[PDB]
């Protein structure tokens, strides 16, 4: 669409801007939205999606008054506060103070993290309650249906079976490749297979996912790698010096099926959006310089993802932010029809929402599985649930058991990562 006006900065207007790789917003557009709303006195929130873009707009936005609120000083006088999406929407849950802020900025604003489209909800709400402008910065716009869009350099675009397990033999295409390779899997349980494949074939490999990301990530720049196998966390941001993208298209979704008590199964893989597979291209066909940039895609799109368990959770978030003056939140226009309930239904008592947050901000439990454990009266501390469910709910690794619970969240047991953090949770840590 258009390019950013002073414009937009005033109340009620809620715009997307569609800017792309080069040219030129974290060091040029963003600076100038920020000294806009300096000069206006607007009280402005900046929304990164990751701690690792948070760090690169603190970089982008030296020499003015920014508060950065992630884990480093202030003067307690500026009224620019740059965040993650999920620490607003985290705060708005406590009983804390959240500022009124006049402006909303939220960067790699297609995110789908539960707490993203929860803080896209209150913004928007607050923007058409006439309290608020935003400006949600994406190169996926709502209504994107193009998965290969034109790029700063030319890609080769090339239909290809991709590998979702370890081969032996075949994919000599793969392994030939002299350059570096952006590998995007359906789950990180696909990532570990695929990575200790390429391992094994002697290749350097880096796997980046939402746990491992802000460790991980980093260590990209410095070129020390062939492959880097990711899983869809990198569509937030990620910049790579890589030739190629593998794409298999795919993606693992949680989803909740309600079904007496409730658990989260996590599908077979299956066919990503269009803008999804336009954010997987997009890390590469960037640098004019570089020519002959290759994006593989192993499979279609489909634009439907209103089973995905995260339009759910954003509402279980978004039900429990207390908003000021009667104001009674609803998601992201876009976002509205993906699934909806009773408004108000996942909203939780102060003991019980303070449980909830922690379990999620402190615990990395799933938005889902903690509203099930904060909604049944249990202590954040009190583990009892973890061991004391139904037989069906007995937890396997190597299909042995291990050592529950009384309810089952497949994405806290579907890999090794995961499972390693649940039963230290089980615990302790």
């Amino acid at each position: 669409g258009p390019a950013y006006n002073p414009e937009m900065l005033k109340k009620r207007q809620l715009t997307v801007l569609d800017l792309h790789p080069g040219a030129g917003k974290t060091r040029r557009i963003l600076p100038q939205i920020i000294k806009d709303a300096i000069q206006k006195r607007l009280r402005t929130a900046v929304l990164a999606p990751t701690r690792v873009v948070a760090a690169e707009m603190a970089e982008a936005l030296r020499g003015l008054p920014v508060r950065y609120l992630t884990p480093r000083e202030h003067s307690g006088n500026e009224i620019v506060d740059v965040m993650c999406h999920a620490t607003l929407t985290h705060r708005l849950m406590s009983p804390l103070r959240v500022p009124n802020y006049n402006l909303f900025v939220m960067d790699e604003a297609h995110f789908t993290d539960p707490a993203s489209i929860a803080a896209r909800g209150y913004i928007a709400t607050r923007v058409e309650a006439g309290e608020a402008a935003a400006i949600f910065m994406t190169a996926t716009p709502p209504g994107t249906s193009d998965p290969f869009p034109d790029t700063n350099s030319p890609v080769h675009d090339v239909s290809s079976e991709i590998p979702d397990r370890a081969w032996s033999s075949g994919f000599e295409w793969i392994t030939d490749y002299a350059g570096k390779t952006v590998w995007f899997v359906a789950s990180v349980k696909m990532s570990n297979e695929i990575a200790q494949c390429l391992q094994r074939a002697g290749k350097r490999v880096i796997q980046l996912n939402r746990k491992s990301y802000d460790t991980e990530y980093p260590k990209c720049k410095n070129g020390d790698w062939d492959f880097v196998i990711t899983t869809d966390i990198s569509e937030m941001g990620a910049n790579f010096g890589a030739s190629r993208v593998i794409d298999c298209r795919k993606s693992v979704k949680p989803t909740i099926l309600d079904e007496g008590e409730g658990r989260v199964i996590l599908s077979v893989p299956s066919a990503i959006t269009s803008a999804s597979a336009a954010q997987r291209r997009g890390r590469v066909g960037r640098n004019p310089s570089q020519i002959g940039d290759e994006y593989h895609y192993g499979g279609g799109t489909s634009e439907d993802d209103t089973m995905l368990a995260h339009w759910t959770e954003a509402k279980i978030l978004l039900d429990n932010i207390h908003l000021p003056n009667g104001l009674v939140a609803q998601l992201y226009g876009p976002e509205r029809d993906k699934t909806y309930t009773m408004d108000g239904e996942y909203r939780l008592r102060g003991e019980e929402r303070k449980t909830f947050l922690e379990l999620i901000k402190t615990a990395d439990l799933p938005v889902w599985l903690a509203y099930k454990v904060a909604s049944n009266g249990i202590q954040y501390n009190d583990r009892k649930w973890c061991f004391d469910g139904p037989r069906s709910n007995i937890i396997l690794e190597d299909n042995n058991e291990v050592e529950k619970p009384r309810w089952l969240d497949a994405r806290v047991y579907s890999d090794h990562q995961s499972l390693k953090w649940f039963k230290d949770f089980a615990a302790g840590k």
